[PDB]
Protein backbone atom coordinates (compact mmCIF):
# COMPACT_ATOMS: atom_id res chain seq x y z
CA UNK A 1 0.00 0.00 0.00
CA UNK A 2 3.07 2.51 0.62
CA UNK A 3 6.22 2.85 -1.43
CA UNK A 4 8.90 0.95 -0.33
CA UNK A 5 11.63 0.85 -2.87
CA UNK A 6 12.57 4.59 -2.71
CA UNK A 7 11.57 5.26 0.87
CA UNK A 8 15.17 5.67 2.04
CA UNK A 9 15.72 8.75 -0.21
CA UNK A 10 11.87 10.17 -0.57
CA UNK A 11 12.34 12.58 1.93
CA UNK A 12 15.28 13.72 0.25
CA UNK A 13 13.17 14.21 -3.06
CA UNK A 14 10.50 15.69 -1.67
CA UNK A 15 12.64 18.11 0.28
CA UNK A 16 15.21 17.95 -3.05
CA UNK A 17 11.74 19.41 -5.35
CA UNK A 18 11.03 22.10 -3.71
CA UNK A 19 14.42 23.43 -2.93
CA UNK A 20 14.94 23.95 -6.62
CA UNK A 21 11.89 26.08 -7.07
CA UNK A 22 13.21 27.88 -4.18
CA UNK A 23 16.10 28.16 -6.35
CA UNK A 24 15.25 29.32 -9.47
CA UNK A 25 13.52 32.04 -8.30
CA UNK A 26 16.66 33.99 -7.29
CA UNK A 27 18.88 10.40 -18.03
CA UNK A 28 18.87 8.98 -15.24
CA UNK A 29 16.54 6.32 -16.22
CA UNK A 30 19.01 5.63 -19.00
CA UNK A 31 21.76 5.30 -16.39
CA UNK A 32 19.63 2.74 -14.55
CA UNK A 33 18.81 0.94 -17.00
CA UNK A 34 22.14 -0.52 -18.26
CA UNK A 35 22.84 -0.64 -14.69
CA UNK A 36 20.52 -3.34 -14.14
CA UNK A 37 21.82 -4.70 -17.07
CA UNK A 38 25.41 -5.25 -16.09
CA UNK A 39 21.59 -9.66 -1.68
CA UNK A 40 20.48 -8.71 -5.24
CA UNK A 41 17.75 -5.91 -5.88
CA UNK A 42 18.48 -4.79 -2.03
CA UNK A 43 22.49 -3.83 -2.39
CA UNK A 44 22.22 -3.32 -6.15
CA UNK A 45 19.33 -0.78 -5.48
CA UNK A 46 21.54 0.30 -2.84
CA UNK A 47 23.36 1.74 -5.77
CA UNK A 48 21.01 3.72 -7.58
CA UNK A 49 20.46 6.43 -4.02
CA UNK A 50 23.47 7.83 -4.22
CA UNK A 51 22.67 9.27 -8.15
CA UNK A 52 19.86 11.25 -6.87
CA UNK A 53 21.35 12.02 -3.19
CA UNK A 54 24.50 14.16 -4.74
CA UNK A 55 22.25 15.59 -6.45
CA UNK A 56 19.85 17.32 -4.02
CA UNK A 57 23.26 17.48 -1.65
CA UNK A 58 24.57 20.17 -4.88
CA UNK A 59 20.89 22.37 -4.99
CA UNK A 60 20.56 22.48 -1.16
CA UNK A 61 24.54 23.89 -1.02
CA UNK A 62 23.89 26.02 -3.76
CA UNK A 63 20.59 26.72 -2.03
CA UNK A 64 22.24 28.05 0.94
CA UNK A 65 24.76 30.00 -0.64
CA UNK A 66 22.83 32.46 -2.18
CA UNK A 67 20.51 33.02 0.79
CA UNK A 68 23.82 33.55 2.56
CA UNK A 69 24.92 36.05 -0.04
CA UNK A 70 21.86 38.24 -1.56
CA UNK A 71 19.60 38.38 1.52
CA UNK A 72 22.26 37.76 3.68
CA UNK A 73 20.46 35.52 6.17
CA UNK A 74 23.20 35.28 8.98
Amino acid sequence: TMVSFLKPVLKQIIMAGKSMQLLKNLELDDVHDPLLAITFELTLRSCLYPHIDKQYLDCCGNLMQTLKKDYRLV
